[PDB]
């Protein structure tokens, strides 16, 4: 069987830090994400096309894209700087990935240091740049003290620019012992002045942005041999972007007192006249009235004099977008306070195509839902259409096709431009045997009852809303009964449904909960077992969580699951020990542990229709790793000898003429990392994905479909919910 892969339709759901239009070819554009690769625009379908799905389990870190560059001399060429963390969370050095067919296939060169696609500062840029006159020359701004790097053979080999004098100084929080907030944000954008080269000869003037409040912009005038700070530059702020209007000879800088993308409490906008050296402060608001940093910097290539910026970190009442048609001499805004706190709008916004973007809230005026945006580091005017612009938020990409209405005193029309760009971190998936085909547990946007896998759901889970759902379950014998738990600053962190997840209601909470953990539903829907994060025990309830008691004999934070057939049977796993209860979760006892994985994560599930039939996947290179099977309710497990490592396990409808339900697993088998299917209860396996469809780390969740043979739902970490079917 050949397989066809598509997303379950959600559209967006995470941060898009950068958008890039090609300057040579109309309608050529890309987007970069921090954990989910990169995308090419499809103008015909008004949708985004993922380009980095080939990156495998062992190269998951390359799915973080800190910068992207699209060659103006040869628009077939595109380059990405790949790598996710510079601390111990990402074991792999970063890389430059190069393609000569607009992202259809890639080659890599590994750098001798790590890159920061999901680090602080990731909305500054673009820090990877191609010479617009001799396009075999590239530059890369590097983090952590590594400075400025260069290639002169179209990105195949890289070496340090030793003559660059300042590797950056800025650190968000030096005290963070995890290394996440404590890295030097380094060299953050690179911009050529294309007027200073000619075809085949290196561009002589190069501007470089540095995360150093005392020296945020450097220049070379001799094609990168020597460097100097730009004289008279403003100090006290970090330049998130540097953009050059070459027709008028203006270099623009949007600066902030923080690195972003979340923080930023002051900032400025400056204009540097390249011919004379003059600096002008063109900030849209007075400093006393500024409570955010600036970024979102873009010039209209077809109408020099026109530019826009954002107050990227304005959290209330909304983000702010600013526009000038006179090179920063005067500005107008997407909205204005009239009689404080009431507001005037210069735009309308229609999210009927992605209805869940209201987040189910009812905010107090002057706030509205959906918001104009937030975290708007990326804002771009189409170089070939003055009436189109796109910008990124923490949840979506918004755009307009009548931007000129702004200049004639009308209102611009904003809509999501996000279809195909699937960014969610998926924690858990369920495909019950009746009702909707899928229920999702997602970071940041909660999750959905998917009534139609090919349509965006109307609304995330509400009443209560969860920031993130960590685990969900349903009653095997009545899938109208559903439970979920998740993360929230305050109670409630558990919710139930009696109508298959269409409408919810909260429960009460046991002691000390700080987050979702895992949850399990009795097979008949009569009660539940909750292993929350933070709390000092596991708890069980009869009915909908009105009264909780401690589950004795199982440790806090175990993974909990329910038997599918015996309502009184529940299971737990933690740290190499399997736990069983036969009284609804009131008491557990330690059963098997012999040979079960003691180190690393695990996933396990009981089989629909079979009491005591349990499959468990997990472990790590620190100890045992693989797939185990018990048919005696966890008294003994057998390790499957031909599965070298495994991380997830799930089930779907039996094959025609098969004794047993079909198994699906994210695993390593016969030396190959991939997604595998068995129709003979794990005696043999067939790989059902392929080297173009890998999606990095898929260790969170997998399930088949009880009603559709062959179908598999694969959780990803930043590419949404992937759906495979037999072709
Ligand atoms: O994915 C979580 C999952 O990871 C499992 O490990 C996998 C995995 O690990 C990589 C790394 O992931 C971190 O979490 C990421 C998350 O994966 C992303 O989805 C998420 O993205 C955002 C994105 O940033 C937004 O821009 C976008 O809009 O939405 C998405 C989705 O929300 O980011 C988080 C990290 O968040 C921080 O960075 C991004 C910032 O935006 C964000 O503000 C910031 O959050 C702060 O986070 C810190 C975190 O400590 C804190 O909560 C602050 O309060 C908060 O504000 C994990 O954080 C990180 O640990 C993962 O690294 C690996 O950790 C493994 C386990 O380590 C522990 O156990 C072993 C022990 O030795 C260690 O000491 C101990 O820490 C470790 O084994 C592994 O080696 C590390 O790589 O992907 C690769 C795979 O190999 C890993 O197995 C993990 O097992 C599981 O439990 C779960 O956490
Ligand atoms: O009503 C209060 C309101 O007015 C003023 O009083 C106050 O000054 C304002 O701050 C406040 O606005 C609210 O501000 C907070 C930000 O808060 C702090 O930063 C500024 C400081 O002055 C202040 O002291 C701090 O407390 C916003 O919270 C953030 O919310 C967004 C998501 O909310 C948005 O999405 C839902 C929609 O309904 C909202 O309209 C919209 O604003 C979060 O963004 C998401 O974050 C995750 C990653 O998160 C994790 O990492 C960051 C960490 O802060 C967080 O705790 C972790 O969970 C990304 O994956 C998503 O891509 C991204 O969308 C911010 O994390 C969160 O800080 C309030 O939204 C705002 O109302
Ligand atoms: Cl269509
Ligand atoms: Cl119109
Ligand atoms: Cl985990």
């Amino acid at each position: 069987d050949a397989y066809t892969w598509k997303n379950v339709r959600v559209d967006g759901g995470g941060f898009v830090p950068g958008i890039v239009f090609n300057r040579k070819e109309k309608n050529l554009a890309y987007a970069r994400t921090d954990i989910g690769g990169a995308y090419r625009w499809d103008q015909s379908g008004k949708r985004w096309v993922p380009l980095l799905d080939s990156l495998d389990w062992d190269h998951w870190g390359w799915t973080g894209v800190v910068s992207l560059a699209s060659d103006s001399v040869d628009p077939n060429k595109v380059y990405v700087a790949a790598g996710t963390y510079t601390n111990s969370w990402d074991p792999g050095n970063g890389a430059i990935l190069r393609s000569s067919n607009r992202g259809a296939s890639w080659q890599s060169t590994t750098l001798p240091f790590k890159l920061g696609g999901n680090m602080p500062g990731r909305g500054m840029g673009e820090r990877l740049a191609v010479d617009p006159n001799r396009n075999s020359v590239l530059y890369l701004g590097a983090p952590s003290g590594n400075g400025l790097w260069r290639s002169t053979d179209s990105g195949m080999t890289w070496s340090k620019v030793t003559s660059f004098p300042n590797p950056g100084t800025y650190v968000q929080d030096a005290s963070d012992t995890s290394g996440y907030l404590s890295d030097n944000q380094g060299v953050v954008w690179v911009t050529f002045d294309e007027r200073t080269g000619s075809s085949g000869s290196a561009t002589k003037t190069i501007y470089v942005g540095v995360a150093d409040k005392d020296n945020t912009v450097y220049r070379s005038t001799d094609a990168g041999v020597t460097w100097s700070r730009v004289a008279g530059q403003p100090t006290g702020y970090l330049s998130h972007k540097g953009v050059l209007d070459a027709k008028d000879g203006y270099l623009y800088l949007t600066t902030s007192d923080k690195g972003g993308p979340y923080d930023g409490e002051k900032g400025q906008v400056w204009r540097y006249t390249t011919a004379t050296g003059e600096w002008k402060n063109i900030s849209p608001m007075a400093d006393a009235d500024t409570y955010f940093g600036y970024s979102g910097l873009t010039v209209d290539r077809q109408k020099p004099g026109t530019l826009m910026v954002t107050g990227y970190s304005s959290w209330w009442p909304d983000t702010q977008i600013f526009r000038s048609t006179d090179s920063g001499a005067t500005w107008t805004r997407a909205w204005d306070f009239t009689s404080y706190p009431n507001r005037s709008l210069r735009y309308t916004q229609d999210v009927s195509s992605v209805p869940w973007l209201t987040f189910g809230t009812n905010p107090t005026p002057p706030e509205v839902t959906p918001k104009l945006g937030w975290m708007t580091e990326a804002l771009e005017i189409d170089p070939f259409d003055s009436n189109r612009m796109m910008y990124g938020t923490g949840a979506t990409v918004y755009g307009t096709e009548n931007l000129g209405n702004w200049d004639t005193g009308g209102k611009i029309a904003i809509t999501p431009m996000i279809r195909g760009l699937e960014e969610t971190a998926v924690n858990d998936l369920a495909s019950p045997p009746t009702g909707a085909p899928l229920l999702s547990a997602l970071g940041d946007i909660g999750g959905f009852r998917h009534t139609d896998l090919d349509a965006v759901p109307a609304r995330m889970y509400t009443s209560p809303t969860f920031t993130t759902t960590t685990s969900l379950d349903y009653a095997e014998t009545n899938p109208n009964t559903v439970v979920r738990v998740g993360n929230n600053d305050s109670a409630p962190r558990i919710a139930f449904s009696t109508d298959n997840g269409a409408n919810w209601f909260q429960g009460s909470e046991p002691s000390g909960v700080t987050g979702g953990g895992t949850v399990a539903a009795a097979a008949d829907g009569s009660g539940f077992v909750w292993a929350p994060e933070g709390s000092s025990a596991v708890y069980h309830t009869t009915g909908f969580g009105n009264s909780w008691s401690v589950s004795s004999g199982i440790p806090a934070g175990a993974v909990v699951e329910s038997d599918r057939k015996n309502p009184k049977k529940f299971y737990g796993f933690k740290a190499g020990t399997f736990y069983v209860s036969t009284d609804g979760g009131a008491t557990f006892t330690a059963r098997a542990s012999s040979g079960l994985p003691a180190d690393g994560p695990a996933r396990f599930k009981a089989l629909p229709g079979a009491e005591g039939d349990i499959w468990l996947a997990g472990g790590s290179t620190g100890g045992a790793y693989g797939l185990w099977h018990s048919t005696d309710s966890g008294a003994t497990f057998t390790k499957l000898s031909g599965v070298q490592q495994a991380d997830t396990i799930g089930f779907g409808k039996a094959a025609p003429g098969a004794s047993y339900q079909t198994l699906y697993t994210s695993a390593k088998i016969g030396g190959v990392r991939g997604v595998f299917r068995s129709t003979d209860a794990g005696a043999s396996w067939t790989r059902i994905n392929d080297d173009a469809h890998q999606w990095g780390w898929t260790g969170a969740s997998i399930t088949g479909d009880p009603r559709v043979y062959g179908r598999v739902y694969v959780a990803t970490n930043g590419r949404g919910i992937l759906r495979g079917d037999i072709s």
